[PDB]
């Protein structure tokens, strides 16, 4: 099989730069968050197959917010990457990644957040958001792994087709 870096325990901490965070829930709903602190917060949450168009709760950077979601997929999961650009501000919806393999990925690079965009099989890197912040922290309510960008080709791999 694979062999990846992981599986890390749930946590928060201050992703190094240049490594994918590829995230593995169990569990619909809040997957993971991170911050610059001071003008992007951001987060990803996992919506099943077959969901009407409706307003979900989800406890994003400590508050109870709630957001629009969909997935008219009978097959795919969805993630959907939302972001605020103050603190006392309201979520945006930025990206989503449609997969039937369940696990999401970003990185720190180039003041950047890249994360993985599309319908798997044909997942990449396509979206980013500006941090400009290397000591910007994650939390994730999943198991995780980490991939140096020298593996990016493997990230893909993973992304579109599972471990
Ligand atoms: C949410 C956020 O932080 N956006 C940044 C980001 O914006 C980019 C980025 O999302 C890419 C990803 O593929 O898509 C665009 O290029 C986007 O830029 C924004 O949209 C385009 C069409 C332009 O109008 C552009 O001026 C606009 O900023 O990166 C940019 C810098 O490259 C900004 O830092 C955004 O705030």
């Amino acid at each position: 099989g694979s062999t990846l870096d992981g599986p890390y325990q749930p946590t928060t901490f201050n992703l190094p730069i240049d490594y994918w965070m590829l995230i593995a829930p169990t569990q619909i709903g809040r997957v993971a968050e991170g911050t610059n602190t001071t003008d992007r917060w951001f987060a990803c949450v996992l919506v099943e197959p077959n969901v009407q168009n409706t307003q979900r709760e989800y406890v994003l950077d400590g508050q109870t917010v709630q957001l629009q979601v969909s997935n008219n997929s009978s097959t795919l999961w969805k993630f959907i990457l939302f972001i605020k650009l103050e603190k006392n501000g309201a979520y945006s919806q930025y990206s989503t990644l449609s997969t039937s393999n369940k696990l999401c990925a970003w990185m720190k690079r180039e003041g950047r957040v890249y994360w993985y965009a599309g319908t798997t099989p044909n997942a990449s890197e396509s979206y980013y958001l500006t941090i400009n912040n290397d000591n910007s922290n994650v939390s994730c309510d999943a198991e995780f792994y980490l991939i140096p960008r020298s593996q990016t080709e493997l990230c893909t791999q993973y992304i579109n087709n599972g471990l």
